């Protein structure tokens, strides 16, 4: 009975190794998904509350949006020549800056004036590096993410709005309610291992990943999404700043421009999926390989038992 | 001759099962694609026709754009305190709204006035829910979609602009001309199983999918794209509304803001591909599995015939 | 010794064929990536230098941005009826244009006036096709691309900012330094097999592909990205033009609009990945198939040697 027991044990182990790793259930990874993101929540920046229309830069609500948390405004920028207001651009001789100095505000002319050598262009350049406050109440904003995915190979359409496992006081917590699509901005920042104060002050590119890992052999309700968070702006000047320009020409001839530098927390929504469904061909391939492996194991077992090595 | 005929039949069935499901022809699903969308067509909204530059929100023509169909304008919004114009925010006592009421227009102060308790912020809030007309002529807009895909594993570059199977009066109909890239907006809405009037009045997020399913073992001209349409904004307040803010500061000191609420039909272009090419390794694997399966079938056939069970 | 030598040679060839094509090392192609693009560099267009805030259309720095190189401005567009300024719309009789003529500037009315029959809408239409100069200094712009990828199946996070194989004078050249993420716009245009003058004058949609092809069986530092460039706006009127509209209502009642037509070079960043990691199941499958193929080869070899055919 030793040979039968040993071959049964070998076959059982081979089956465990195969079906545990899903040798069958051909896998599809080309998930086609659509994301609709909507921000809700109000906050104050200077002396005035700002609704959703203000801070979020892309109003459509695409896969990628920006939550603006700090604004630096430079108004009435006129064309001309003038020195730069930054420290690092010190000029002691007229030959210091030429076709070797990286421009910071405009095209250089090869001169030197007192405030720094003359960049040409928008004269009142950004006086940056100040103690401007941040939209602290943005720590309490909420993001509603409606994600609709469709695995094409198996024709499997699904969405994250699962009605079983209200939407007015629920948040997203991976422990209590890991299924509500409403993500608190403070919660997203905290779950990424980041302090919110520094992230809002300097800016960063967070990322929300919706892993659609499902086993289609089970029921339709079993396919559930998993939310994860990360930061994708780590080097090893870190930050995320971007500028809008609004132009106007007053009737007295001069051409003006106001420049708004925004430090925000850009959110990226990345959808990844991996769905495995049972298919005849991989099942046959795996069964044949398992049979041959069991045969090889049986051929080796008697030899190793007889030789005790 | 019975055994030879039976083994030939078993081998033929195994070959049918294998080659029908493409046991060989290793498959690649990581399709790298680029989409350029351009809208053409004019329509009237208030008392004036609007060209392409007006209704479409992203002027670049990215993978996702919005066809604005309804506009609600609130001009000269000033900062301050005032009640809200919506019905649902009824206030009979000063304690009704506090740290339990969801803000609708601004940060609450805990008071109660006649128009509703005081939200702080942009005072002339949106008087919404009106009978504003819709851009009905947007039913006749056309969308030109240039899609260029490149399967990287096989180095296979292709595009949907097939010159064989003019581009001035052709539309997209899956029956007559299922190859023209020009998609009528009314046609897209109709093919999604949606009435255009309600969709334009309330807004929605349609989706155009370009399935690049091809068999590279055939000629280059055989690889063709298939267009499909769906809606990806179905819960089970449905809609798709987004707001622009334009700011101006008149010389008499006050800070103003005009808010434009747009109800549009956002179009998402999703590209999915699955290309299978013959490879030596999967062919050998499939042949070995087929040989072993045929052997197993022959081993079972004589037994089942002799035992008649 | 002939049979042993022949079977060893057959086994060696089978192993070469299998391990060379990676029969083992299950492959994942669903790469989840995030791209942050930042443009640096100044240029002059009319009589004034323009910094980053001006030419690039999406200020956020998404996966797709546009480098504007030519601007055509039409100011003070008023609603009304007037003929069109283009040549192709010749009208000799009042019945020439009707429900058969493609509108170019507005909704037609079925009349004929001297400048061309009356389109309704923004009256001072674009007088296009001029000799407007181009932002030639945009040939010296630089693009910083920070790409962070994460293969989910193997949980493999990586980025293109490799610190071993400064970032102030380095460019991207596939021969000298093929690893610096700083891409010169002129270099990108040249590597796509395109002249920069015509591309800037008419517009085009270039594409930068970051192939993340790695072998995870080696060390972590071995996984490196490969940059490639292409053009995805080739038919077989080519170009890429898009228009912004800025509205204002002067106090004397009339409603105005200024239209800015931009000819740019839109850059698309496409991330593709294919990562193979050793797994037990594919290894067993490949070993079984190799054993069976070697057996078949041995069965055929003696026959072909004895029969000499
Ligand atoms: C006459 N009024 C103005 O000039 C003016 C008014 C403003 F409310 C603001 C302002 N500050 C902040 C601060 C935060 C955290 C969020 C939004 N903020 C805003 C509003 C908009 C202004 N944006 C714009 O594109 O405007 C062209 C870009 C996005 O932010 C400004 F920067 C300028
Ligand atoms: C002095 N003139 C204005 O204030 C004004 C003029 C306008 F034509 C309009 C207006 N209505 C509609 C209706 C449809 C269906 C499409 C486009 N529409 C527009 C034009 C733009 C105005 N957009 C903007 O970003 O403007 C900052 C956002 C997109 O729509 C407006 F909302 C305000
Ligand atoms: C009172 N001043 C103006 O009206 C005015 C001022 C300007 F600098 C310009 C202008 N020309 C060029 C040429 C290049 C190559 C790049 C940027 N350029 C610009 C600036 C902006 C204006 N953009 C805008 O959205 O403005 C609403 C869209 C993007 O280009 C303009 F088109 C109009
Ligand atoms: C974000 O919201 C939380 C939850 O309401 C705020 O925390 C509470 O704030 C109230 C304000 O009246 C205090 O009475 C509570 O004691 C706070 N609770 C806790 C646990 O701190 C929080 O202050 C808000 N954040 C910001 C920046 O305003
Ligand atoms: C969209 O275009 C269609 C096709 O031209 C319009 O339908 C025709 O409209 C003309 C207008 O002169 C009528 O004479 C025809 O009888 C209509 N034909 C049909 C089959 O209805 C349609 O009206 C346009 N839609 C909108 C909203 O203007
Ligand atoms: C882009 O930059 C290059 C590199 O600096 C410029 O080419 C040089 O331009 C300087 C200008 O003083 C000349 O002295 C050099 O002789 C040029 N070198 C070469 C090899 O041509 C180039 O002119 C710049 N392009 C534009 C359009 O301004
Ligand atoms: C126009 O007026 C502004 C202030 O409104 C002033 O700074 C500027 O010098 C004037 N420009 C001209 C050309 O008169
Ligand atoms: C400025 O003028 C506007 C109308 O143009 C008026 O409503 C407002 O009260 C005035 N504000 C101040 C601060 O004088
Ligand atoms: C308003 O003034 C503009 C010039 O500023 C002029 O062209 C236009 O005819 C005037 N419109 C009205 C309605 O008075």
């Amino acid at each position: 009975i030793n040979r039968a027991v040993q071959l049964l044990i070998i076959s059982y182990f081979v089956g465990w190794v195969f079906l545990h790793e899903k040798a069958y259930q051909v896998r599809d990874t080309a998930i086609e998904s659509s994301v609709v993101t909507k921000v809700k929540g109000f906050g104050r920046y200077a002396n005035r509350v700002m609704d959703v229309s203000d801070y979020v830069t892309p109003p459509q609500g695409t896969s990628v949006f920006v939550i603006i948390t700090k604004m630096i405004v430079t108004e009435n920028q006129m064309q001309g020549f003038c020195p730069e207001s930054e420290e690092k651009y010190r000029c002691v001789s007229d030959s210091q800056c030429g076709p070797q100095r990286f421009p910071g505000g405009g095209i250089l002319t090869g001169r030197c004036v007192n405030y720094t050598c003359e960049i040409q262009g928008w004269c009142p350049t950004e006086v940056d590096t100040v103690e401007m406050p941040v939209m602290m109440e943005a720590e309490n904003f909420t993001i509603f993410i409606k994600n609709s995915i469709r695995f094409p190979l198996f024709n499997f359409e699904k969405g994250n709005l699962l009605p079983n496992l209200d939407m007015k006081t629920c948040r997203f917590h991976p422990d209590k309610a890991p299924f509500c699509p409403i993500l608190r901005v403070g919660d997203v920042v905290k779950f990424a291992g980041q302090d919110f104060a520094k992230l809002a002050r300097t800016g960063g590119v967070l990322g929300i990943k919706i892993g659609w890992v499902c086993d289609l052999d089970r029921a339709w309700d079993q396919c559930i999404p998993k939310y994860s968070f990360t930061r994708l702006d780590g080097v090893s000047s870190p930050g995320y700043n971007f500028r809008f320009a609004k132009y106007y020409k007053m009737e007295n001839g001069s051409e003006y421009r106001t420049l708004l530098k925004a430090f925000g927390i850009r959110f990226d929504v990345l959808v990844y999926g991996n769905a495995g469904k049972f298919n005849i061909i991989p099942t046959i391939i795996s069964s044949v390989a398992a049979f041959t492996s069991v045969g090889v194991g049986t051929v080796l077992c008697d030899i190793i038992l007889l030789n005790f090595l």
